[PDB]
């Protein structure tokens, strides 16, 4: 379950997800 503090592995995703419309 990898959500200590920081997670920059997750964002990643999220990152191309908000780029995937234009």
């Amino acid at each position: 379950t990898r959500y200590l503090r920081i997670h920059p592995q997750s964002w990643v995703h999220q990152i191309a997800l908000r780029m995937e419309v234009l």
